[PDB]
């Protein structure tokens, strides 16, 4: 369980520059691609979502922890997580993508859900089509409720990704995630970030 | 006499990502270097600020003009500027520092104001060691309304730098601020960036 109920406590506690620092680019109307669990908290969804904002130009939003270890303890997990700046601009954004890592250093997985049933669907079938694991979240990690930050864009509908700790040490070069070695990212990292592009696309040429 | 009297109305004329965006990064508990009058709003002040902010580790904040030309219509004075992410950023720094331009094609001057009265003493005095022209505003841009966004930090007390447009011309080679041009920039450039550090790192050291 986590140490913060909601960020306030965190912030109230934790030395911003030190523990843990805030990051934003508003720069589309539509689409925003956030972390709540970036930097060291959960390793790999900085870089990934730099990716997908630079294939993309979706906004950007990362709480990122900063310290060498035990990042941990900067995890509120996204149905509490009420970082001010986070939540104004989740509801400037019609939709919104989030990216999480869980743990598991045996499988390379992702693990969809949230309430964006088509982006959703989408993105799924992107990274497949690019070789990647991913299925729709079901025992866990499905985010169907309207607390979960993803959700609270201004849709009401978001999606979220949950990337296992295999696959993100596959997006680094010697499957190493070491900080000094995450400038050094693989192929399957960029079909990742291009997988979710195609899928944004579609989904805007859809509708 | 500005086309919209606060950023409510603005954002709600304007296109994100077309017309204008919004990056902050806040990664410091006491120091914040920011303009409401970024990118071709005030010319320079964005390349300025990512300069400072490399320098010093201080938080960061930009609204910036986006469109190729009159990007004079999206200018909210400091007195109304009231966009909430940088309210919610200045509300957590102790401190804070505002970067502006104003319009003089042939004198090179900064005028310096603000109610944190020490510190803008620092930076004229560290621009002055620089041979760069900067003096204490008396007539015009002396920054001591509460409701300057600068002086909303959490000590009330900011400091405002207004820059004339020879003196942020004069930050880039050929002396051309053509936004192709802007990240070559020039000797003098580094020199003000610089002064401006070396007053933030003075300040501290007293308390
Ligand atoms: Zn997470
Ligand atoms: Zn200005």
């Amino acid at each position: 369980t986590d140490t913060y109920p909601n960020i306030e406590a965190l912030e109230n506690a934790e030395t911003v520059g030190v523990a843990y620092n805030i990051e934003v680019k508003r720069q589309n109307p539509s689409m925003i691609y956030f972390s709540p669990h970036a930097g060291g908290i959960e390793v790999g969804t900085t870089e990934l979502i730099y990716r997908v904002v630079e294939l993309t130009g979706g906004s950007l939003y990362l709480f990122q922890g900063l310290l060498p270890s035990g990042n941990s303890r900067l995890h509120v997990t996204s149905t509490h997580f009420d970082e001010p700046m986070a939540v104004c601009m989740l509801s400037k954004h019609t939709d919104a993508v989030s990216f999480h890592g869980y743990k598991d250093d045996y499988n390379k997985n992702t693990l969809v859900g949230g309430l964006n049933t088509e982006l959703r669907n989408l993105i799924v079938s992107k990274l497949n089509s690019k070789g990647i694991a991913a299925e729709v979240a079901t025992d866990r990690f499905t985010a169907t409720d309207p607390d979960n930050i993803v959700n609270r864009c201004a849709s009401g509908k978001g999606v979220q990704l949950e990337i296992s700790s295999a696959q993100r040490r596959a997006f680094f070069q010697n499957n190493d995630w070491s900080k000094a070695n995450r400038g050094n990212v693989t192929q399957e990292f960029l079909d990742y970030a291009e997988a979710i592009k195609e899928a944004e696309a579609e989904y805007y040429g859809l509708e």
